DNA sequence: ATCTGTACATGTACAGAT
DNA sequence: ATCTGTACATGTACAGAT
DNA sequence: ATCTGTACATGTACAGAT
DNA sequence: ATCTGTACATGTACAGAT
């Protein structure tokens, strides 16, 4: 039943193939370009179809263009926790995100134009998004968000000292060293000087190395079920979000966030099992639920910054989402089966 | 499980000895250390790396036998395998002073850096150190110091390699089960060592820096012995039968041809066999530490025990040690094991 | 003025001491 | 259970070199 | 600084065995 | 139906060459 519907929203090899072989030869380009200001950005592959939980198609990439920047000081945007003013070649950039960014995003753009082999056009702008989304047709159409992101070295910011509670699961020194790695900003506003705290290659370790044992899903050990979750509750969403807009609040960020804090409520690998997909699937919709009522979604690295706060997301959004999970959940999912 | 307990007690180190211990050694090192730079030597580039025992916590009784790897990173180089032999090699291509004919000379190479290390200690007054009398074929350079107490240091010249380790070593290292094929795979990525050993050319493949790694992430789980995890008893088991050969080691010169690195070989080969943290679990101690034995005697009688990292090096051939030790040591240990342990009670 | 090899500054696991 | 010394990895300041 | 070569992890696809 | 073995595909870290 669950089985079957993971067969369906598994990717193609064929599909991987093609759409890897175009998004590489544009994304090498726009590197090439970066390097002559931006000179020494250097490519990070994030999201999905690189934590291998890209479910349906191969249609949407993340790469991270991140830019390694020295003595930079940080002043918190008011209490927010994820947001953050820059301080101290980027002097025609307190350095301002949107004026980063609009440079980055007309570099981007010239260079587009100047590709003729492939279909690509350069989406237009959502404002105070950090992304400049290229729309890319092999005939399929697949979207590549470039993210612009300032790699810092030092000490990960105050705010995050008792995020990542991974001590349990992953353990302390998994812990220490992660957060040995660069933390990233990138210019998601808040205004538009604003820059927003990014871990994406943490979360891409973590989906990577996920079991409380060193073999959980290695050809030497266990398979677990912990990304097929993940997937069944992607899929979940995104079929709820074609059909309603009431749920334009809502993003699979959320889902992520609450499956970390899942895997840290159950560390155990046998708690994770296979053969337990529907008991593992359910409980992980019980524990959003709660996250629903409660009205209360921490960010998994900040944990005073609150995803489901009020002044995010209306309660009536979050009563309407849990009205129509309640009711998948207690009919069989017929959502699975539409198309 | 309680006589084990009171054992262990009496084999943890104490806090006071290891500061003293340390403050000295870290003194001598650093200043060998940067005699090695500071002077326009051969072996200007050198960096230090802290290895064995006391490093891995294991070293049991006192703070009195540190081991300090001095490796030297050598780009284009290519070995040739001493015969099969899986751990020796010839070294071919500033250290043209040892390059005998494209053939870098480990005596040559040791005698210079020995040299040094002997000319640099002639100069310290702070500290009560000499260099021991040199052992024909070992690697080692050895320092006695002297704050009253007696502690040894061995200091040994390493080459450093970046390229992938030697076909020989291809089926070694098993932790495929246990720790698994990333950090397999990751062990594998870091650099390989040669330490000095016809024979005066020769080298010998060390694998320190591994043994340290996982003697500290010894765990199928992350959390093994971590603030937020459990205890295992892995390393005190280790500790037992390094104290067993230790104890046996100064009363019977019989027992000469036997090491602490055999013990060590074998703890990893059980390791292997018994993946899961569960098997290793502190209110069995003894039936750990009983397992252990059982396996070592195994290992003697059937005159086998493989390099964990070179599987086609038996250190236990009759080439290396005769039957005799070997039947020797097996009867002192299924004594000590059928008597409740006499020899942990001397001293 | 700028760059750099060396030493120090900071953080934390591990294990001993209390 | 909490506190504390050592070791070790990574960042960063700087007198001496360029 | 950039580019490639190598090795192997994480996938998918499918047949034969269980 | 599930598991196991092989083949085929991509991603990615790092060394050595340029
Ligand atoms: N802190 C933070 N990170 C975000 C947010 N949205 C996205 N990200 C990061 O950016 C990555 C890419 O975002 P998306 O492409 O929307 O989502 P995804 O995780 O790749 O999953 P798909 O929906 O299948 O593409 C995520 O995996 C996160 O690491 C957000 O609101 N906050
Ligand atoms: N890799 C990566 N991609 C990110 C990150 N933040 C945002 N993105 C990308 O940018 C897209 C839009 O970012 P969002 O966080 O959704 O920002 P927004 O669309 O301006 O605002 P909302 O969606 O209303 O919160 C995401 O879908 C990702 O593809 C990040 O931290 N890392
Ligand atoms: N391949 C190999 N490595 C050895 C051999 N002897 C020692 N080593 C390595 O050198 C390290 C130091 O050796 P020792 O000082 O004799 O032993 P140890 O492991 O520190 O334990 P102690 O007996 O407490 O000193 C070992 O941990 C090994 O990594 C040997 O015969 N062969
Ligand atoms: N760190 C480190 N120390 C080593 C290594 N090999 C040897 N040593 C040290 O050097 C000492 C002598 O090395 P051995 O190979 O044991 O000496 P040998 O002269 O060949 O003979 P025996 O000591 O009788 O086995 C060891 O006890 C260690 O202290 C190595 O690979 N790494
Ligand atoms: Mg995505
Ligand atoms: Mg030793
Ligand atoms: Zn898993
Ligand atoms: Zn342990």
């Amino acid at each position: 039943k669950l089985k079957k519907v993971l067969d369906k929203l598994r990717l193609k090899r064929k599909d991987i193939s093609e759409a890897a072989e175009t998004v590489n030869k544009v994304v090498e380009r726009l590197l090439r370009r970066m390097q002559k200001e931006f000179k020494g950005v250097e490519q990070l592959n994030t999201g999905s179809y690189y934590e291998h939980v890209k479910i349906s198609a191969p249609n949407q990439f993340n790469v991270m263009f991140k830019l390694e920047v020295p003595r930079i000081e940080l002043q918190e945007y008011y209490e927010t926790g994820a947001f953050y003013l820059v301080k101290f070649p980027l002097s025609h950039f307190v350095l301002s995100a949107t004026k980063m960014l609009s440079k980055f995003r007309k570099i981007i753009k010239e260079e587009v134009k100047e590709i003729k082999d492939i279909d690509v056009s350069v989406e237009k702008e959502k404002p105070g998004s950090p992304a400049v989304t290229l729309l890319i047709r092999n005939p399929e159409e697949i979207s590549v968000d470039i993210i612009l992101a300032l790699e810092s070295k030092g000490s990960w910011p105050i705010s995050t000292k008792e995020g990542l509670p991974i001590q349990g699961w992953l353990g302390t020194k998994v812990r220490t060293n992660l957060r040995r790695e660069p933390f990233y900003l990138v210019p998601k506003n808040a205004q538009g000087e604003t820059w927003r705290l990014s871990f994406s290659h943490t979360e891409k370790y973590i989906l990577n190395n996920h079991g409380i044992e060193k073999t959980c899903c290695e050809s030497s050990g266990a398979k677990c079920c912990r990304k097929e979750c993940l997937k069944l509750m992607k899929y979940l969403l995104e079929q709820l979000k074609k059909e309603f807009q009431e749920l334009d609040a809502f993003c699979s960020y959320h889902v992520k966030t609450a499956i970390f804090h899942m895997w840290t409520q159950d560390p155990q690998d046998s708690q994770w099992d296979p053969r337990n997909l529907s008991s593992c699937f359910d409980k992980l919709l019980a524990f959003f639920l709660e996250c629903l009522r409660t009205e209360k979604l921490d960010h998994y690295f900040i944990p005073k910054f609150n995803l489901f706060s009020q002044e995010l997301i209306d309660r009536k959004s979050k009563e309407f989402l849990s009205k129509k999970i309640e009711y998948e959940r207690n009919n069989g999912f017929p959502i699975f089966d539409k198309l």
